[PDB]
């Protein structure tokens, strides 16, 4: 019936957001360890759902190119204003990277080396409740088993948006879909595993100990540290999870999520110890050390590295 779009087949569903690749680069950000629901079904073509809608995005040396599959089989048509604003928001490009890439370079000769080499590694302003929940996932886990993970849960719980070729598209589940009382079976069924109890669990949790999904919208305007500090109450929420969401979800960019693999880097990189292994206190004192480095945009740093560490 319709199928997934490449520049070349319909380049008058195509709209354009004049975007460098030093802001911006696809491929070190859309599958690196930030969200799980993009996939290059085609070469240089990324498709994922964004909040209801599908998208697929490519792009040129200095311009992001993006269609929209509304589905409900209604008339085809270029992105909106409107849909252009959410994706510009969604890659937060109203910040310079370029700038934020020279500061962190000038007090880290070892961030200089490897920023050389990988541009437009930025962070994505993603959904709190699609964040929360694929970060509940990511536990003792790979980039690659959380992607299945993730598409099974919204392929059971949530709403079905479209089908391009043998991929069906479904928008993320609301709360109360999770808290169902058959919610935990299911998703055991579905192969997640102890992380099943964690999902219902902290689905429950926001909704009767906190009142719903205006919740995480409070979370984001709260400072830095209340929201962290609220959002390890949740079951299989501590600090790596409360931080990843913080920094990607929340809007606090000094946001350093700390496990072994950033502890790993920052010891064979930086020759940090705490001042022997792990530790919820040691964990602490490595994101404060990056703070303290890199300063107020310390999470997006990370990401650069992160990303960087992903490709050997
Ligand atoms: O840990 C993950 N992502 C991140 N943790 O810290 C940062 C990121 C991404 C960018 C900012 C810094 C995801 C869950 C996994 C385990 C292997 C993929
Ligand atoms: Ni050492």
């Amino acid at each position: 019936h319709m199928r997934h779009r490449t520049l070349s087949s319909s380049p008058a569903l195509w709209a354009s957001i004049p975007c460098p690749r030093s802001e911006l680069r696809l491929d070190l950000v859309l599958a690196s360890g930030q969200s799980f629901r993009w996939k290059e079904q085609s070469p240089a073509h990324w498709s994922g759902v964004l909040a209801d809608q599908v998208w697929t995005l490519t792009q040129t040396e200095d311009q992001l190119y993006c269609t929209v599959y509304r589905g409900d089989d209604s008339q085809v048509s270029r992105p909106t204003l409107e849909e252009l604003e959410t994706l510009h928001k969604y890659f937060q490009l109203d910040v310079s990277l370029a700038q934020l890439y020279s500061h962190w370079a000038s007090v880290d000769s070892h961030f200089q080396r490897v920023a050389q080499k990988f541009q437009g590694v930025r962070l994505l302003r993603q959904d709190p409740t699609e964040c929360l929940f694929s970060f509940i996932c990511s536990s003792n886990n790979n980039i690659a088993r959380i992607t299945g993970m993730v598409e099974r849960l919204c392929q059971a719980f949530g709403p079905r948006l479209i089908q391009l070729d043998d991929v069906t598209y479904h928008g993320f589940p609301n709360l109360h879909a999770l808290a169902g009382p058959e919610a935990e079976t299911h998703l055991r069924k579905l192969g997640l595993g102890y992380r099943a109890r964690y999902v219902r669990a902290s689905a429950k949790a926001i909704l009767e100990e906190q009142g719903g999904p205006a919740w995480l919208q409070q979370l984001r305007v709260a400072p830095y540290e209340e929201a962290h500090k609220a959002l390890c109450t949740l079951p299989g929420v501590g600090a790596k999870v409360a931080d990843c969401i913080c920094l990607m979800a929340l809007d606090k960019p000094q946001a350093v999520p700390v496990d072994v693999h950033v502890w790993q880097i920052a010891h064979r990189d930086y020759g940090w110890h705490p001042k022997k292994g792990p530790s919820p206190l040691a964990n602490k004192e490595l994101g404060n050390f990056f703070r303290n480095l890199w300063g107020p945009y310390a999470g997006w740093a990370q990401a650069v590295l992160f990303s960087a560490d992903l490709r050997q």
